[PDB]
């Protein structure tokens, strides 16, 4: 229809009045929201919506002669509080969204700004509470999607179990306002050298996601994931099925998302032989927070093993790609900041490089609006990338071995291009 | 065998003294000659080898440790004098370079160092009186091939009725000391990217040749020529016969010369519609040689309606290349040193891009050395070149239309990208 209901389960933290509401706002301002779009948040904390407004307005870039579209904007917002499982709270969330103008026809998209160690509470109040009768209900959930391959299929089973995969949608915007482009021409490039990339011409693949800066004084969050949990098994591998991945049958979201299931599911579990991982130590001779380190971030546990660089070798295994390694090279505070894809050749060794106005977050949260699922790892995606990098996970939280210490500004643990000549890469 | 003779037709000009010297000097010190290979030279002027040592000693870059293999270098050299047309002298010569050790069975490689006006009558003597009756004999002609269809297929007829294709060395050398991998990339690109490049997947292929300096005091000599003959007509078209080749037979040079003539005879003759001229005027607020312009330079004739940049449009008429526009743009004195390829994709636009210790001009001695000619025009090859832009450069020589003036430093005359767009670019 025509009628849209935004609700956002978390008001009250970063995401929200950081991101989310600023995002908003700036697709309602450049006209892009549809025209009859409220905006309902909800969390515990009982507040109005102009203390949501006097602490989130700075970060909207509010100008002087913009600022009556803004009040319209905050017309359209309105705010609810409640607890996540308790009955009654959404029971009066789901009246107060029906009381809205054409609030029973529309449609509802929840954004779940919690952390996950609440979903398994919203989702089911949600399911049973707040779902609309005749628009579609869509839910964006948010990273973490698990830690490994259990905790993540528990979750992922208990949210399945309550939507239709049409209608969760797994969100994953931190790593740069290109995010999507990406993706983008890495498709565009797999359905143009579609022929040329076999085993015959190409003896590697590398995919590299550097960063010049280091954690920055937020090393403790960083430190419960790691860099494999922060950039390869979500990112890197999504560009590598979309690199490895066979012609879509259409350009529909779920024939090419069935391609990169295919490429996933042939990608064995991989060992600690053809791992590297590193540690980033401070600069002495930099300036500023070069000379910190990893471990000089107050944040950050005293004796943390926690990689902040990695180089992993995969292999996807049918016809068309047998033997061809695939370099996945990813580390914080680096040299450049530079995310690219380089196909080397059978033949000094010839490659191809593949380098990077709705921007990224904006695009996705309006890929989620029209309904297009291109972007977002799907269920059954997802639980391939998690067997795929569990095994190592596990090994790496069990024996728990000190990454190789890398000076800040590096390219690199010296082990890591030697584990690239290791497989054949000059 | 093991004995080589290197004859150079004309020791007393630039060409000798400036490059040929030096660089056959500079293989015969890092010992690429073979190790029987002696220097003889041959021009009018009656001078000692001596003299061409204290003028041609200053280019060669001598160290006083390395002077001595300079010494044994120079008792490989010698030299005769007589005339162009004497066939006493042409005697004299023969009855020398049978005088020298095992002079009788060596292989004899001449180097006509000479303006081709003189070229007829050299060509003629050295067939009866001067070839090898045991070791082969290749001949090094030099530019300009002719001037247009006409002089040029007499002169390559007058040629090839003495001597053998697999005789005949048609070099170019002074475009840059990367020249040769320039081709030898191109190659490997229409190896790899073979079945990519149909007109399916590309719109629009380009090839540009910029330079950032001008004429300087020597437009005199690219005054006779044009940008088009300097250019364009060699380099350039080779660089677009190796894209759009098909798949060669082996690895023979012939095979691929071949290929590239069946590509040559493909083009039809270039019409002025499809043509932007234009001549670069002096940069009034730059600095040094970019105060002058074109006609500043005092060899320049003045009212000269030369061209020195050139966007052309050619079209490749086969089943895999068909209203593909191949747009060569070159042009002395711009923005920058670039010598790219860049093809568009059938989609903002996504393109290929390909941009550019034997040394070029070393290189090229060294395949007439070993006997390949994969990197010089054949004579067959030629003709379909100068057939392609014969009558375009009888039109302007005729009717002489004003290039469009330029600002040094400019991308180029406005008019080359208005032609781009209307073939179809953006
Ligand atoms: N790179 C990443 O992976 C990344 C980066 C940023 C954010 N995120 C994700 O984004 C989501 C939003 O989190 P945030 O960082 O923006 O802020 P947040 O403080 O984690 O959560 C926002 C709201 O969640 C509620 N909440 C927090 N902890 C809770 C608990 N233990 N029990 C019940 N309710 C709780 C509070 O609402 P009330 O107290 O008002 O009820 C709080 O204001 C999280 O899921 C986080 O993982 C991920
Ligand atoms: N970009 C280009 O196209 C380019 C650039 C440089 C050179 N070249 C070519 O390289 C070749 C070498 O020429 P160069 O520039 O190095 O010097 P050059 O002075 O043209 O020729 C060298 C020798 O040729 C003889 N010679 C010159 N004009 C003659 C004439 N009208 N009749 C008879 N003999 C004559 C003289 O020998 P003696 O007086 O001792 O007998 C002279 O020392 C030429 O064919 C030229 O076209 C081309």
């Amino acid at each position: 229809s025509d009628t849209h209901i935004f609700i956002i389960m978390g008001a009250s933290g970063d995401l929200a009045k950081k991101k989310i509401y600023p995002t908003i706002w700036w697709l309602f301002r450049d006209g892009l929201l549809p025209e009859n779009t409220f905006i309902v948040g909800y969390a515990r904390s009982r507040l109005t919506v102009a203390d949501i407004r006097k602490q989130s307005e700075p970060f909207f870039k509010a100008t002087p002669e913009e600022k009556l579209k803004l009040e319209d904007f905050f017309a359209r917002n309105s705010y609810v509080a409640g607890q996540y499982d308790d009955a009654a709270s959404y029971q009066r969330l789901n009246s107060h969204m029906n009381a809205l103008h054409l609030g029973s026809q529309a449609n509802r998209l929840f954004y779940l700004a919690l952390p996950p160690t609440v979903y398994e509470a919203v989702t089911k109040n949600i399911h049973e509470s707040c779902m609309s009768q005749i628009g579609w209900n869509r839910i964006i959930v948010e990273k973490p999607f698990g830690r490994d391959l259990q905790s993540s299929d528990r979750l992922s089973n208990h949210i399945s179990s309550l939507f239709r995969e049409d209608q969760i949608y797994r969100i994953d915007h931190y790593l740069g306002k290109e995010m999507v482009q990406n993706l983008m021409v890495l498709r565009f490039a797999n359905r143009i050298f579609g022929p040329i990339w076999n085993r015959d011409n190409i003896a590697c693949v590398i995919l590299t996601f550097k960063e010049p800066f280091g954690t920055e004084g937020r090393g403790g969050y960083f430190d419960e994931f790691g860099i494999i949990r922060d950039v390869m098994q979500n990112h890197l591998l999504q560009m590598l099925c979309l690199v490895a991945m066979e012609k879509p049958a259409s350009t529909n979201s779920d024939d090419v998302r069935d391609e990169k299931v295919k490429v996933l599911k042939c990608i064995s579990e991989v060992q600690a032989n053809n791992v590297v991982l590193g540690q980033y130590v401070g600069n002495p001779d930099g300036e500023g927070e070069a000379t910190k380190g990893y471990l000089d971030d107050p944040t950050v546990p005293r004796g943390s093993t926690t990689a902040t660089f990695a180089a992993v070798v995969l292999y996807v295994e049918n016809e068309r790609w047998d033997g061809v390694p695939f370099i996945l090279r990813c580390g914080k505070a680096l040299n450049e900041r530079k995310a690219e894809v380089r196909l080397q050749f059978h033949d000094k060794r010839n490659e191809l490089v593949i380098r990077v106005l709705p921007d990224a977050y904006e695009r996705l949260i309006l890929d989620v609006f029209c309904g297009s699922q291109m972007h977002f790892v799907r269920s059954d995606e997802l639980r391939e990338a998690w067997r795929i990098f569990t095994p190592l996970l596990h090994q790496i939280e069990l024996e728990k071995p000190k990454p190789i210490p890398y000076i800040y500004g590096s390219r690199g643990p010296t082990e890591a291009d030697e584990l690239m000549k290791r497989v054949g890469f000059q």
